[PDB]
């Protein structure tokens, strides 16, 4: 109930995309992603980051994800974590990332 | 209480550092920061990012902050928002940032 508590409860981690594929089944343009979160292992995610990013661009890049939320299904694909982004002027999702390379599974603070 | 709700309550925004100065009064090394959060205006923050970043580098840089947590005093300096980062192998803070420029005050999702 307290924004300070929510910050404490929410768990944000640095992960690296290992696999990105078109989420054809989904009505809303997205990608099926497989994210390496180090200690947390691999977690799936359906991200609507098709504008600005090509699956080939995602593979191997660092991303920051909300990991402890409940997993949900998207067009059959199970999305266990949320890849964080922010919209540009046109509303397109711009991904967040660490300034440089860092250990996977690292927690944001 | 629910990570999903913590997600919804926590307010993460992108801001631009316009001023950075040595927070020498603070015990733990930090910088006094003034962040332009667009519609939210200017918010102060004490950030322990002295290793890897020099005040000159921070000025004009996009950063991502936790904005709706209560403000806290740090060596007299009022820290109103949290500038988010992640530790490298050495534990040093690495700032998070959008891949490219985006509107200030933009909300992370």
């Amino acid at each position: 109930m307290t924004p300070l508590e929510a910050f404490q409860i929410l768990d944000l981690r640095v992960g690296r995309v290992l696999r990105a594929e078109p989420h054809e089944k989904a009505r809303k343009p997205s990608y099926k992603l497989w994210v390496d979160l180090g200690p947390l292992g691999v977690k799936q995610s359906s991200a609507q980051i098709t504008e600005l990013y090509r699956p080939e661009d995602l593979v191997g890049r660092l991303v920051v994800c909300a990991v402890n939320l409940g997993a949900k299904r998207v067009a059959g694909f199970l999305s266990e974590v949320l890849v964080l982004g922010v919209p540009d002027e046109a509303g397109r999702v711009v991904l967040l990332a660490p300034d440089r390379e860092v250990p996977l599974g690292g927690k944001v603070f």
